[PDB]
């Protein structure tokens, strides 16, 4: 991606945002009892811990685009992935308005917590304005749909999360992205059935991991990805991605039968305009970021970007036989023999892909279950039930997120979600979590879940 120019809001007419953006979150009552060096991410051009220029790391992002026009290595590819969806049926036809909005069973409803985008933000119109989950009316969103139309610009902020010491002086925070709740709208309406198949249908036809719940997903995983495993770390994929990606997308959802309508609609994700603070900028090529919205087609162009610098590497590689599941930029990937991961890597690199295999220094200690990682969390087989296996995010992880708090009055919510993904890595690992806990008189208030009985609710998914 690549931005082409940069204009004032008193320019282009576009609604600005307003201030004041400090932090949510401060240090919690864990702050001093847990260790950690993660602090909130730079939010604003005179944050003191700044060491660069903000504005312009945040924008640093977009790359550039190389190539605007898919070659027949990524034709190939597209060809290959459409040809697999097609034993899922998908269901091109438009999904009513109400179940865009509402959900299925298949589809959650848009969600009411996060902001309507553009006009809607900036004049303190609300999602819940417009929508009501017990009456599933769509007069008033239709109503909104006609008023400001379609193709409307994405109202851009940072996110307000940890960040690294290094991505706090370099002024590396990340942007969210939000199209207009009327673009969401009629979005889903035109692939809303696909996201439904996508969504039921976690694994290696559809070649996705979009909305998994990896306590039951972990288990699948080592069927449906056998032989040898890979696995790269993108930095800044969704920004690298240059047009032809939005491109080869086209080509898959043509191959498997959507109307020019619906198909039209990519290119208003491949060329967007946004609006930061009180400037608009306009962005061609990159996915734009912080939703959710969009997980499922960069999860569908990781398909084919794997695939395409799979031909393109190695010559006869046969990709009837390569497995993989994409959730985003995060990819996990097998191959009936093992695959040179830093020539993959090189491929990607004339593709404005940056590629780093998950490890040191540089490549692959075969990269198997034992220090493979996917949605951050690791895989460990099940001591008395090996055919089971647990996701493990990592203690550090934990650790860090325990330490800050965005509202005093969670602690004990805040510290039951972090148990329920602790007790995972073994009950060592756990029983030191909740003993550290237990070393501050808080702590001890807390109402605090019992190893065992976690892991028999576990084994009753099964
Ligand atoms: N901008 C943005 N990116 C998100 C968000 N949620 C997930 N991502 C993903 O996070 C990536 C940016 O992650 P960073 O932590 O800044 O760095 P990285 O891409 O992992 O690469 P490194 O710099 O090598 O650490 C994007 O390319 C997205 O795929 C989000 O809300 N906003
Ligand atoms: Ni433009």
């Amino acid at each position: 991606g690549e931005i082409q120019w940069v204009k004032p809001n008193k320019e282009t007419g576009r609604l600005s945002i307003n201030g004041p953006t400090r932090t949510k979150l401060e240090p919690s009552v864990f702050h001093d009892v847990f260790e950690g060096n993660k602090e909130p991410a730079v939010l604003h051009s005179k944050d003191p811990r700044l060491e660069v220029d903000f504005e312009q790391a945040l924008f640093s992002k977009y790359v550039g685009n190389t190539l605007y026009e898919p070659d027949e290595y990524i034709k190939e590819a597209a060809l290959h992935y459409a040809n697999q969806l097609k034993q899922l049926e998908i269901n091109t036809s438009q999904m009513s308005m109400e179940e865009a909005c509402y959900g299925t069973e298949n589809l959650e409803a848009i969600d009411l917590h996060t902001s309507a985008g553009y006009p809607y933000s900036a004049l303190g119109i609300k999602k819940r304005d417009i929508l009501d989950p017990t009456t599933r009316d769509v007069s008033k969103m239709k109503f909104y749909m006609d008023k400001y139309g379609l193709d409307l610009p994405y109202s851009t902020y940072v996110k307000d999360e940890l960040r690294s010491i290094d991505k706090i002086k370099k002024g590396k925070s990340r942007l969210i992205e939000a199209s207009s709740l009327n673009d969401s709208v009629y979005l889903r309406m035109a692939f809303g059935h696909l996201y439904e198949t996508f969504h039921a249908n976690p694994g290696t036809i559809t070649g996705s991991a979009v909305g998994c719940n990896p306590d039951t997903f972990w288990s699948k995983l080592p069927i449906l990805l056998p032989g040898s495993l890979f696995a790269f770390d993108y930095s800044g994929y969704d920004a690298s991605l240059s047009p032809v990606w939005f491109r080869a997308l086209e080509l898959v959802l043509r191959e498997i039968g959507y109307s020019e309508g619906a198909i039209s609609l990519i290119e208003g994700i491949n060329h967007t305009h946004h609006v930061y603070r009180n400037k608009t900028y306009c962005v061609l090529g990159g996915m734009p970021s912080g939703c959710s919205g969009t997980s499922i087609f960069n999860s569908m162009i990781n398909n084919i970007i794997i695939r395409a610098l799979l031909i393109k590497t190695f010559k006869g590689i046969d990709l009837d036989e390569l497995n993989m599941v994409a959730y985003g930029d995060d990819v996990l990937a097998s191959y009936p023999f093992p695959i040179d991961c830093l020539e993959l890597a090189k491929t990607g690199k004339e593709y404005g892909l940056t590629m780093t295999p998950a490890d040191k220094s540089p490549c692959f200690n075969e990269v198997n279950w034992d220090n493979a990682t996917f949605l951050k969390r690791g895989f460990l087989p099940d001591e008395q039930f090996p055919f089971l296996i647990h996701p493990t995010m990592p203690m550090r992880e934990i650790h860090e997120s325990i330490r800050w708090t965005k509202d005093a009055r969670n602690t004990q919510d805040h510290v039951r979600s972090l148990c329920l993904l602790a007790w995972h890595n073994g009950k060592q690992e756990y029983e030191k979590f909740v003993s550290t806990i237990r070393s501050v008189p808080v702590g001890r208030a807390l109402a605090i879940p019992n190893y065992e009985n976690l892991r028999r609710n576990w084994l009753e998914l099964f």
